[PDB]
């Protein structure tokens, strides 16, 4: 977009910052060359506080009055300047569009009893039409002419247009191309569309048709939640689930379908999981994103059989795999086009109902087997932008106005590429009505927000209220449990809350919104996913195993371990902004006041429901990968298989809301790539036949890699660093073990802060800690005069035990002595042999751990 340093900000004022400043307007984008030409008298009462509030970063700007003899509605129509007397600038619209044509009422389609009305916001627009199609393919049948009100255009027609097809023609100033253009559009309210979103189908969402049988009793049989406290989450994309199940029809696999096919492997999987006590899917990107074609006929894939004869360690699977990846089934899908519609690769049919349908038969398959559902969604930002192609939407409508632009009028691109602004007001009403739309359409049960530090924290607490106010009686669904979490980084240009308050970790505090810990992460895996990838951290041989590549001294890395080992205990009890930690020093330390390598506090949350405490996620490399990556070469497969065991486990025994990566169960891998979101099916396959982990088939794609391909290939192509089918079911069953832990005391999973403070403690602390070693302790009532409620009828104590040294450890902690700890029954009876040999010594209080282990211990009553 070109230069556009001034901004209409209000109907009355522009904003500039300079040191005669005139307007000059031309309907047919002439510009010399203006219908109208405005001065602008400077106003001494400077910028509203309301507008210095909305647009932080411009309220040093000068203000100037536009007279009230102007036509605020036609010039905002028009290509505009500014001049200041030359300096010549654009104008920066949504300050005034809003201020003048903010719209609450419909949009998209309304059906009455004989009627059917369109609604579309084009408030700069200088005509708006609706084409209308008989059929996903076929060709134009009428055009239809709206009428503006207010920024608004509409038309009202029959009944009879109920599921034609149709498109917007938008005659609009686009500034990147300095023209009115003709634009032809979705609707940004759509609820389905032909194949790719080349139309919108005019259906309506309520039809009967459109819902599985017994779809208006799903309330009924959704799983109970008592507590977002009892929130554990599994991340999964949708193609991944299945691609690679044979006992999914050929016809079935990749999409919605085959979480309706109860006794395929994959569904077992995930069964199993549910029944050990997993509540939550999060799945990938859903709605209708770019980047995959929906029509499957027109899907190019590589030969897996061929290229599993290429070298463990070759390049050639990555460059097969690169050479057609923009034309294949495959993508994450963080390419939003429009929001309000299932993404029709993962439909059957690419045209008509089955997207809607088999979404829904999707949310109830998943309800019907205990798993609660968790839509990824991706309001930060768009896939394109301007007025050409079939992906751009919003901004081929209202050019410049759903995106944010920096202070010379380009786009922001920090999130990937066109930022969105929902500092504005029809983006935050859009992204509201959209999480309604899920919320109430498909019964959708949580939402995890892509870059949430990039949406407005006033959009995310409106997003809330108007969630968890709905209601089974009056919307068919219990808004009070769906539940809200996100990723909430602070970077660019939201950072030091530059746009407002935005939902950044830190400004989430005290919300009830879930954020991903990434501190308990570094700690564990070591280092950052952008940092040096042989750094260890405390899961992964810091001190303990040095591996060779990498390293300070041992003081330093002694010290360096210890201080990791204090960031995960503030994790692993919430990590809470005012839990107070003995901390390796020996001085006691609030959770924020322990900060990070960057100067971050650790904790920084105000209840363990706003923490999502994870070791991995689709992003960056799996935990098989990653751990494969930083511990010595030397150790074995076995010991690699423990260590997984070990970060999972932290993650499933700690206070907060433990996120499990889909395949941390089964030691999933993706040949060590750092970003598989275009890497296909062969870098991304999930294997439920157990056979394979995907470990050693290829380098992955240079694009993202090729830098560390030289500590990747040899790893690759070392037969001693790939899992058998033995090792990735014996992962499996014990991290199905560690979740019946989990649920078997409600001490694991505590609702408050309060109760956490009350009731956690650690015991291998200070600055002669025992390096290695988590020793976490959960008090319940007991005795006659408690002193707190009790939660827990079978357990009156739980301690954990945390072992990531290579050879058994015995803590004597003599708080815990005199009592009747037990190991707990899940392990006395776990099919490794290993911590079947956990003891507890009442004499001393003497907790014997083999090498590492994690050993849970509890106190029966009675
Ligand atoms: O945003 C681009 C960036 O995305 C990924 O980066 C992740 C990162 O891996 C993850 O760890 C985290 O980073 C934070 C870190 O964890 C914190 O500790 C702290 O240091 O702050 C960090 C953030 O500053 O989050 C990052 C963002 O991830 C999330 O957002 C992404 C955008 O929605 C999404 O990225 C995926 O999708 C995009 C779009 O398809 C894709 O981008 C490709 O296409 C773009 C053209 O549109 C082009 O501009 C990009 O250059 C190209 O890569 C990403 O590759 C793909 O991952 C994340 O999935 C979502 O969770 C990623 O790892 C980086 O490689 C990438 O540069
Ligand atoms: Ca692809």
């Amino acid at each position: 977009m070109p230069d556009a340093r001034a901004y209409w900000v209000t109907s009355d004022l522009i904003a500039w910052n300079v040191g005669s400043v005139c307007l000059y307007a031309s309907r047919a984008a002439a510009m010399q060359g203006y219908d109208s030409k405005v001065e602008l008298q400077p106003e001494s009462a400077g910028l509203p506080e309301t507008v210095t509030q909305k647009f932080p970063f411009i309220s040093s700007y000068r203000a100037f009055r536009v007279p009230s003899s102007v036509d605020v509605a036609s010039l905002v129509k028009c290509q505009l300047v500014v001049a200041s007397f030359v300096d010549v600038t654009g104008l920066q619209l949504p300050g005034v569009l809003d201020d003048m044509f903010a719209y609450t009422g419909p949009l998209g389609a309304v059906f009455s009893e004989d009627s059917v009305s369109l609604h579309l916001w084009a408030p700069t627009a200088q005509g708006v039409s609706v084409c209308f199609f008989d059929g996903p393919a076929g060709p134009a049948l009428e055009t239809v002419q709206l009428k503006e009100s207010n920024g608004v255009w509409s038309v009202t027609g029959p009944r009879e247009w109920e599921n034609r097809y149709y498109l917007y023609e938008v005659d609009v100033y686009h500034p990147t191309k300095a023209q009115v253009l003709k634009c032809l559009a979705g609707d940004p309210y759509a609820r389905s569309l032909s194949a790719n979103g080349a139309r919108t189908w005019l259906v309506d969402i309520n039809n009967e048709t459109l819902k599985p049988a017994s779809w208006d009793e799903l309330a009924d049989e959704k799983p109970k939640l008592d507590s977002f406290s009892d929130i554990t989450i599994y991340e999964l994309h949708i193609r991944d689930f299945s691609a690679h199940d044979g006992t999914v029809d050929s016809d079935s696999r990749g999409g919605f379908r085959a979480f309706a096919y109860q006794a395929s492997a994959g569904m077992e999987h995930l069964r199993k999981l549910s029944d050990a006590g997993l509540t939550h899917v999060h799945l990938l990107p859903s709605f209708h994103f770019a980047g995959v074609d929906d029509i499957k006929s027109n899907w190019k894939f590589v030969d897996e059989c061929e290229l599993a004869t290429f070298p463990p360690g070759s390049d050639m699977q990555q460059a097969a795999v690169v050479a057609i990846q923009e034309e294949d089934p495959y993508n994450w899908g963080y390419n939003p086009v429009l929001w309000g519609v299932p993404k029709g690769s993962y439909a059957s049919d690419p045209d008509g109902p089955s997207r809607i349908i088999e979404y829904r038969q999707m949310v109830q398959a998943l309800n019907r087997i205990g798993l609660r559902v968790v839509m990824d969604v991706v309001y930060n930002h768009l896939d394109s932008s301007g007025p050409c192609g079939i992906s751009s939407v919003l901004d081929k409508i209202v050019p410049g106005y759903y995106v944010r632009r920096d202070t010379n009028g380009q786009i922001e691109n920090s999130a990937a590429m066109n930022n969105t602004a929902s500092e504005h007001f029809m983006v935050d009403r859009l992204i509201v009505d959209d999480l309604l739309n899920w919320a109430v359409n498909y019964k959708v049960d949580g939402f995890r927000f892509d870059l949430m530090g990039h949406i407005m924290k006033r959009t995310m607490m409106r997003a809330k209220s108007a969630l968890q106010s709905l209601t089974t009686d009056a919307h068919g669904v219990d808004g009070s449990k769906i539940y809200l979490y996100g990723a909430g980084w602070d970077f660019a240009e939201v950072a030091r809350n530059q746009r407002g308050i935005n939902g950044s970790q830190l400004n989430m505090s005290g919300t009830g919104i879930g954020s991903f810990n990434d501190r308990i992460r570094d700690a564990i895996n070591g280092g950052n996913p952008f940092g040096n990838p042989l750094q260890q951290g405390f899961n992964t041989g810091l001190f303990l195993e040095p591996n060779g590549f990498y390293q300070g001294n041992e003081a330093d890395t002694r010290r360096s371990l210890a201080t990791y080992a204090d960031q995960i205990q503030i994790g692993l009890a919430g990590n809470l902004r005012d839990y107070v930690l003995i901390s390796h020093t020996g001085e006691a330390k609030k959770g924020s006041e322990i900060h990070t390598f960057d100067g971050l506090p650790v904790g920084y949350t105000a209840s363990p429901i706003e923490t999502i405490n994870y070791v991995s996620a689709h992003d960056n490399e799996t935990l098989f990968d990653v751990i494969s990556v930083k511990t010595p070469m030397i150790l074995s497969v076995d010991e690699r298989c423990r260590i997984n065991h070990l970060a999972s486990s932290m993650m499933a025994l700690s206070q907060g809301i433990p996120f499990f990566h889909a395949g941390d169960e089964i030691l999933r891998s993706k040949s060590i790539d750092r970003d598989s979101y275009n890497s296909g099916d062969w870098f991304n396959k999930l294997d439920f036949t157990y056979e394979t982990n995907n470990w050693g088939v290829g380098l992955p794609p240079s694009e993202k890699n090729e830098d560390n391909w030289p500590l990747m290939k040899p790893r690759l192509e070392n037969p001693s660093f790939k899992p058998a089918k033995g090792h990735i079911l014996a992962a499996l069953d014990s991290f199905v073990d560690i979740l019946k832990i989990r649920y078997s005391s409600p001490l694991f999973r505590l609702s408050t802060a309060n109760d956490i403070k009350q009731r956690v403690r650690f015991h291998n602390t200070g600055p002669s800690l025992v390096p290695g070693v988590i020793v976490m302790g959960i008090e319940d009532a007991r005795g006659e005069s408690p002193e707190m409620a009790q939660l827990d009828t079978n357990f009156s104590y739980v301690v954990t035990v945390f072992n990531v040294c290579p050879h058994e450890v015995s803590m004597d902690i003599p708080a815990l002595a005199s009592m009747g700890f037990e190991l707990h029954p899940v392990q006395v009876n776990s099919s490794d042999t290993l911590v079947r040999k956990s003891a507890y010594e009442a004499a001393t209080g003497r907790f014997t751990v083999p090498g590492r282990t994690v050993s849970v211990f509890v106190e029966p009553r009675c």
